[PDB]
């Protein structure tokens, strides 16, 4: 694991993001064995611990590509799922609560 100012931001900010989501739904990616049509409409699926291995690997290199990826969490959410369900209402609620998240990071970012 590689330690710059950058990286270790983007380590605390996927902490808060992944604290927003209390019931860990999208802590792993959308199980395909209960979902066999998942990818017929995802072309990019994405979930935490995908991004914690990108993080990782050093594969985010600004701020810009890792916010790509979380926005992915929650738009193939809504995109799958129909709108009177605990996924959906779920992923609108991470759209709000990481939104505040991520513009304090971002404006901490861009300082770098
Ligand atoms: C299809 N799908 C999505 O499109 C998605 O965005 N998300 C976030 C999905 C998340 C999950 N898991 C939820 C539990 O933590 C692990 C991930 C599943 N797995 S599951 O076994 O299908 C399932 C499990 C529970 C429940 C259900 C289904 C149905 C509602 C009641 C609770 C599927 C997801």
């Amino acid at each position: 694991m590689q330690l710059t100012p950058f990286l270790i931001l983007l380590r605390k900010t996927l902490e808060q993001l992944q604290e927003k989501d209390t019931g860990n739904i999208f802590s792993e990616p959308v199980p395909l064995s209960e979902v066999p049509d998942y990818l017929d409409h995802i072309k990019k699926p994405m979930d935490f611990f995908t991004m914690k291995q990108n993080l990782e690997a050093y594969r985010y290199l600004n701020f810009d590509d890792f916010e790509e990826d979380f926005n992915l969490i929650v738009s193939n959410c809504l995109k799958y799922n129909a709108k009177d369900t605990i996924f959906y209402r779920a992923a609108v609620r991470l759209r709000e609560q990481g939104g505040a998240v991520l513009r304090q990071a971002r404006r901490q970012a861009e300082k770098m």
